[PDB]
């Protein structure tokens, strides 16, 4: 038994609802909240800069030191930082931004991730502003991640799509 509530059970692993993810963050304060990350950690809009901005800048403050020791993430992977004022944990995920000309295909891998901690609060990687079909993400989600996750859809048109179009 957890804290996050109002979700809708689409299988056995995966929960969804229409949500903010910073204010569901800030509510539940889960273990680990999945940040929609580039290789940079240049946290500048979509969830990452909402993320950054609920944490008054200082999830960009560690970034930046995080990428001048280790350099850039890869497409695909992921780096464990602090959540700050709305997580224990963020897990910062870098999907493929096709408004970039990234390979759809690292989507699986980017969700690999997530297999790695037992419960997670997260978006919809490369949707929104990373230009990826979301129906296409859901899926991958769905047929990837096999620990718990529950997934914010901050546009709530999108969440009833999501939903009467799951098979
Ligand atoms: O990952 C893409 C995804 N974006 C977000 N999801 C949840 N909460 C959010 N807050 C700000 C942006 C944001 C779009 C809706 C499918
Ligand atoms: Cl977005």
């Amino acid at each position: 038994v957890n804290s996050f509530s109002g979700y809708l059970k689409l299988t056995d692993n995966v929960y969804i609802k229409n949500a903010d993810i910073v204010e569901e963050a800030k509510k539940v304060k889960p273990t680990v909240v999945v940040n929609a990350a580039n290789v940079y950690l240049k946290h500048g809009g979509g969830v990452a800069g909402a993320l950054n901005k609920a944490t008054n800048n200082a999830m960009q403050v560690e970034s930046d030191d995080y990428i001048a020791t280790n350099g850039p993430l890869k497409v695909g992977g992921s780096c464990v930082l602090s959540g700050h004022n709305l997580a224990k944990h963020c897990l910062h995920v870098v999907g493929p931004n096709v408004n970039k000309g990234e390979d759809i295909q690292l989507l699986k891998s980017a969700y690999e991730n997530f297999n790695q901690h037992e419960v997670l609060l997260a978006p919809l990687l490369s949707a929104g502003i990373f230009g990826a079909d979301p129906i296409h993400s859901l899926r991958v989600c769905v047929d990837t991640v096999r620990t718990n996750v529950y997934l914010a859809v901050f546009d709530k048109n999108l969440y009833d799509k999501l939903v009467s179009s799951f098979l």
